[PDB]
């Protein structure tokens, strides 16, 4: 892995991101949820780099990425990924793929840099704002994470992350999303999650995308179910929709094979020299 400063247009101007870059070809950058980090895209990561270039950072505040403490709004975490490919010299077009935060953070790309995007890739995500209760709920995790650090987190998220299945067959991939969630630096978990209540209603973006777009969901995803991601879809010009079997919220981690295909097949519809 890498970890450079780079330039961002949001606040504080500068920024020490670590980050994966495995393969050559057309440039993908594939961005985490919350509060995780550049591994859980790993398998996709290792995988696709036969045949593209893989991007995967830790965002602002996760991971071994600089902790910036107030709010690490969504706008800052696209400005930042702009700043990252401004530095790798990827200044044309990418495909960007994003896992629930990661899917705020691509809607607020797309929204700022449409011009730079080939693709969308938005798994077990929402295009609408949090709901009040979300937003207050947002500053009570803030809040306590501080202090706490996010255990209470991973008590609250871990049942709602993964399916059956994957408890019974894979509880090594459970202990993995664990340590992911224990390991996040206490206040860049706060910072996001006050980013993540201050975003704007997305809704009305998707009917204006201009690129191919992947909606990807777990069968089982009881976060982002999949009824609400397939309506999503259909708002979506130049959508495909698919649903990963025996999957909850991280099918990228729970079913890892099935996702690298999905994303593979598509990426060779897409993303082409
Ligand atoms: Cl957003």
């Amino acid at each position: 892995a890498q970890r450079v400063k780079i330039t961002t247009t949001a606040t504080p101007g500068e920024i020490e991101l670590a980050f994966e870059d495995t393969g050559t070809g057309l440039p993908v950058l594939l961005v985490h949820g919350f509060p995780l980090d550049r591994t859980m895209w790993k398998a996709q990561r290792e995988e696709l780099c036969d045949e593209f270039r893989v991007i995967v950072p830790d965002l602002r505040g996760f991971g071994e990425s600089q902790v910036i403490p107030g709010v690490a709004t969504m706008e800052a975490m696209a400005d930042d990924l702009a700043g990252l490919c401004n530095h790798l010299g990827l200044t044309g077009k990418i495909v960007l793929g994003g896992l629930s935060m990661g899917g705020y953070v691509a809607f607020a790309f797309a929204r700022k840099y449409r011009d730079r995007l080939a693709g969308l890739i938005l798994c077990d995500t929402r295009a609408r704002p949090d709901s009040p209760e979300a937003k207050e709920n947002r500053r009570r995790v803030a809040e306590r994470v501080r202090r706490e650090g996010p255990g209470f987190i991973a008590e609250e998220m871990i049942p709602r992350l993964c399916c059956e299945s994957t408890f019974r067959n894979h509880p090594e991939v459970i202990e993995k999303i664990r340590q992911m969630i224990l390991s996040a630096p206490p206040e860049g978990v706060a910072a996001a999650a006050l980013g993540m209540a201050e975003r704007p209603d997305s809704t009305d973006l998707l009917p204006a995308l201009s690129c191919p777009t992947l909606v990807l969901v777990g069968q089982f995803d009881a976060i982002s179910p999949p009824e609400e991601m397939e309506a999503m879809a259909r708002t979506i010009p130049q959508s495909q929709f698919v649903v990963i079997p025996d999957a909850g919220h991280l099918p990228p981690m729970e079913q890892p094979e099935r996702v690298t295909q999905a994303i593979r097949e598509w990426l060779r519809k897409v993303h082409t020299e």
